[PDB]
């Protein structure tokens, strides 16, 4: 029953997931001052050319784009990475309004929105598997400022309308996520956990320091949104983001100088 109300909000999560005051959960601030670069990090390998989306979900707190990872489509490799992990779905986490949605801040900057690409390592052979395991995800993300539109975003604006609500989804091939894709591939990295329930701490999370812009009219539909299921008082999805979580004994590495 966890959402992000007063009453089932982030604050709440902890008494059904205790791992939720655990050692190594996301997201958190990135102190730019504090990360240290590390020449030995690699850049990172997004092969996204085969990528095959099949379905589009509100899920009751965002909404996911799912890609075929029956077999090694669209794939992240290399940056702080071993081995190889399949694209299993992207989504978003939005604000209310714009100076706030993002659940990753940058010297305690919250971005309008951000975007994971969330991926699994196939040395694990299922996504199940993959989660009980400490580098069993990784999770690419991507801050959204406002400003210019994402000409790669509108086609996903423009099925929301048809996904309203908790449990509907449409069919959604055909999409290319190199389309969401800042210009340069310089990020962060640090272990951390997902970030909604059950908040396992799973995840290499390798943020990107260039934000992409997308428009006010984009994020106003993200905002149309429901939390709720067809028919029931309407609650707009926002504010569907977990605030920044204590770093404790973590590094913050950066891929450039
Ligand atoms: N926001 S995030 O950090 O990018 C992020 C990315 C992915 C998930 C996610 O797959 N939750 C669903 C889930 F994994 F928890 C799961 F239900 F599928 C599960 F596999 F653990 C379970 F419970 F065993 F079935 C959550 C947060
Ligand atoms: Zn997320």
């Amino acid at each position: 029953h966890w959402g992000y109300g007063k009453h089932n909000g982030p604050e709440h999560w902890h008494k059904d997931f205790p791992i939720a005051k655990g050692e190594r959960q996301s997201p958190v601030d990135i102190d730019t001052h504090t990360a240290k670069y590390d020449p030995s990090l690699k850049p990172l390998s997004v092969s996204y050319d085969q990528a095959t989306s099949l379905r589009i979900l509100n899920n009751g707190h965002a909404f996911n784009v799912e890609f075929d990872d029956s077999q090694d489509k669209a794939v992240l490799k290399g940056g702080p990475l071993d081995g190889t992990y399949r694209l299993i779905q992207f989504h978003f986490h939005w604000g209310s309004l714009d100076g706030q949605g993002s659940e990753h801040t940058v010297d305690k900057k919250k971005y309008a929105a951000e975007l994971h690409l969330v991926h699994w390592n196939t040395k694990y052979g299922d996504f199940g598997k993959a989660v009980q395991q400490p580098d069993g995800l990784a999770v690419l993300g991507i801050f959204l400022k406002v400003g210019s539109a994402k000409p790669g975003l509108q086609k996903v604006v423009d099925v929301l309308d048809s996904i309203k609500t908790k449990g509907k989804s449409a069919d959604f091939t055909n999409f290319d996520p190199r389309g969401l894709l800042p210009e340069s591939l310089d990020y962060w990295t640090y272990p951390g956990s997902l970030t909604t329930p059950p908040l396992l701490e799973c995840v290499t999370w390798i943020v990107l320091k260039e934000p992409i812009s997308v428009s006010s009219e984009q994020v106003l539909k993200f905002r149309k949104l429901n939390f709720n299921g067809e028919g029931e008082p309407e609650e707009l999805m926002v504010d569907n983001w977990r605030p920044a979580q204590p770093l404790k004994n973590r590094q913050i590495k950066a891929s450039f100088k």
